[PDB]
């Protein structure tokens, strides 16, 4: 029997872009293991990847893995964007390159590795640890001690 796991996340800036963090929670069997970290300056969207990509980073065995996740950005990469970039090469037919490619491709690259089921919320009410998960990113995003270095500052 394959071991489950119950994988929540968030992220976000305090103002896009500006300092921001994510929030990650890991159960399995009843407990509960949190992951959080501030950026000095990074983006809403790189943050809900960064949180994902850190939990199932975290795995160090093949596993069943529900994640869930209020992020729209996350859900509609996931469901109807990679597909697309992978057949391409990554890079859209207008030639333009695929923003957050290094945060794509690392979550790929992690989700690949397990047997996922992903749950795409949509509020907090009735969703405890997704609120969770906002807290923990919102609270790491004042006291920030990492650099995005994969953020393109550039406009």
């Amino acid at each position: 029997m394959l071991k489950r796991v119950e994988i929540f996340t968030d992220g976000s800036c305090l103002g896009n872009p500006g300092p921001g963090g994510y929030g990650a929670i890991l159960r399995y069997r009843g407990r509960e293991k949190t992951f959080s970290a501030g950026y000095e300056r990074t983006t809403n969207n790189r943050m809900e990847l960064m949180a994902a990509i850190v939990a199932l980073e975290a795995l160090k065995e093949h596993c069943e893995v529900i994640l869930s996740t209020d992020s729209h950005y996350v859900r509609k990469g996931i469901t109807e964007w990679i597909h697309n970039w992978k057949k391409r090469g990554w890079k859209k037919a207008d030639k333009k390159p695929v923003k957050n490619v290094d945060l794509w491709k690392r979550l790929d690259a992690a989700l690949g590795q397990h047997q996922i089921k992903w749950e795409w919320v949509k509020g907090h009410a009735g969703h405890p640890e997704n609120e969770r998960c906002d807290e923990l990113a919102r609270a790491a995003a004042m006291n920030p001690t990492l650099e995005d270095t994969g953020y393109q500052v550039e406009v």
